[PDB]
């Protein structure tokens, strides 16, 4: 329905930036309330599209340096701040990003994708668990359950 | 007096983005429907912050080339194509499009010069080129 749009224009976005090695973090928000992690961000509370997420993560850009924050079918807010995971089963020689995304999905029933800068590779965290190195068709079933 | 932040948003984003040469196309709706324009670009109805005008105009990005529309204190639409402006030279696209949107509407478009860094406004079917912090300032306030 509209959660094909959103759906399709999350998967460009996550695609796009993954052939280019842009650092990405986003939350998808469930039924645990994040508004205490959106006040720390920019606000957008913009309609969500493809061309806008790129343009949020752009490598230096004043909007980079966090995550955004999905709630309804909106981009909440973008550069939030999340909290770390000082988890051992996050393998090293990675983080920051990595580290919040694991760390917010302890505290959270959401959902975090990640795209690492150094390699491209889409991970994703739930409940505590980060899954690497996820395929498109991996990313899209994950999400479409959603 | 709560619009004096968009106008802080804009003189962020504006000046930010003078001092590093980056192109910018932004026109703020006054009186004149912009709808037309609006549905051509790409639909945001976000809040404006300096940031988010300042990530719209980074080259690289899809949303740069284009013009975004405000639209009472939220960027509307992004990447809107606006009308050029048939008239008599050597400036660019950027510039031949704020004198052609100004003709047609009653909106008050700021640009700034890929190559000089200069920022202009285009009102009325005028554009007044070399602009300083207070001169567009004040300028700026074109709401009363």
């Amino acid at each position: 329905e509209a959660q094909q749009k959103t759906i399709e224009a999350i998967t460009k976005a996550i695609n796009y930036m993954a052939k280019r090695r842009i650092g990405a973090l986003l939350t998808i928000e469930r039924d645990t309330g994040m508004g205490d992690y959106i006040e720390t961000g920019i606000p957008l509370n913009a309609k969500v599209s493809s061309e806008l997420l790129i343009n949020i993560f752009i490598p230096n850009t004043p909007l980079h340096d966090g995550a955004v924050i999905m709630k309804n079918n909106e981009i909440a807010a973008a550069a939030c701040y999340l909290p770390l995971s000082e988890s051992p089963f996050i393998s090293k020689e990675l983080g920051t990003r990595h580290r919040a995304a694991v760390g917010i999905s302890e505290v959270t029933d959401s959902l975090t994708i990640i795209v690492s800068e150094e390699t491209g590779g889409v991970s994703v965290a739930k409940n505590g668990d980060l899954h690497r190195e996820l395929t498109e068709e991996a990313l899209k079933e994950m999400l479409e359950a959603e």
